[PDB]
């Protein structure tokens, strides 16, 4: 079980063991970079590093470190791993798993139509597995989107980031956030992946995204989308949250498609009334 909130769930790292190789850019609370971490066993690994800005407010420190207090509760191959934090020296740091290929949406946009269906399904199965664990822990992510999935050198996808287009109708209507609203979001991610990082609902007015979805309109099948995967999207997007599949069922569905790849050969900016 997830416990809503740092030292309980995050290792305090010795800054001697951290080196910075490359500055990426500016994050919400400070800088973002990458480098290397020397583990207690002397093994050396690549890591992502983010710092808290100089002259931070106490609120900024709390919100920044709050990420670590959440992330550190999870230990799963499809959830970004927290290596630890540095708090006893400044700048304050959060050190996480290095993901060579960055955010999934931007990665797929650079590789439009260049992966096999089975490769895409493998990415999707990893995301679903991470979400099955989060939901098993009682954690509702609320921001599941391809931009919040990171992808490593071997194309393994992992949930990160601990949004009307990704949010279920009931969560928009009255803030009813549950694991079933994360399943809705997963359906949007499925569409994003099969579309190679197209933006869900493109740049439709937010009021129209809300109204169209409420009226029963859904994102259309991506080009060359397997029927099984478009149906899975529609199932994730059931109006009745109780009729959406559970994450365990989504993992099982994708596992069957991986085991029977011939099933994927059956092929299915305007919205379709569902």
């Amino acid at each position: 079980t997830f416990v809503d909130p740092v030292h309980e769930f995050a290792k305090e790292l010795d800054a001697t063991n951290i080196s910075i190789d490359k500055v990426v850019g500016a994050g919400e609370f400070g800088e973002v970079c990458s480098g290397r971490l020397k583990l207690p066993s002397k093994k050396e690994i690549s890591v992502a590093i983010k710092t808290l800005k100089v002259g931070y407010t106490e609120k900024q420190r709390r919100d920044f470190l709050g990420e670590a207090s959440i992330m550190g509760q999870f230990d799963h191959p499809n959830i970004i791993r927290l290596e630890g934090v540095v708090t006893k020296s400044k700048p304050v740091m959060i050190v996480t798993e290095y993901m060579e290929n960055g955010s999934l949406d931007s990665f797929l946009r650079k590789h439009d139509a260049q992966f096999t269906v089975i490769q895409l399904v493998g990415m999707l199965r990893g995301i679903a597995s991470g979400m099955k664990y989060l939901s098993d822990m009682g954690y509702v992510h609320r921001d599941l989107a391809a931009r919040n999935i990171l992808i490593n050198s071997n194309l393994v996808c992992k949930v990160s980031d601990f949004p009307i287009r990704w949010t279920s109708p009931e969560a928009i209507a009255y803030r009813k956030f549950t694991s079933a609203s994360d399943v809705w979001s997963y359906g949007i991610v499925l569409w994003e992946v099969m579309s190679y990082g197209e933006r869900p609902y493109w740049e439709m007015s937010n009021q129209d995204v809300i109204k169209a979805v409420d009226e029963g309109y859904r994102l259309p099948p991506p080009m060359d989308c397997p029927a099984a995967l478009y149906q899975l999207m529609l199932d994730c997007w059931q109006k009745d949250r109780n009729n959406r599949p559970k994450f365990e069922q989504i993992v099982s569905i994708l596992d069957k498609l991986i085991r029977n790849p011939g099933s994927l050969k059956i092929i299915t900016s305007n919205l379709l009334l569902d």
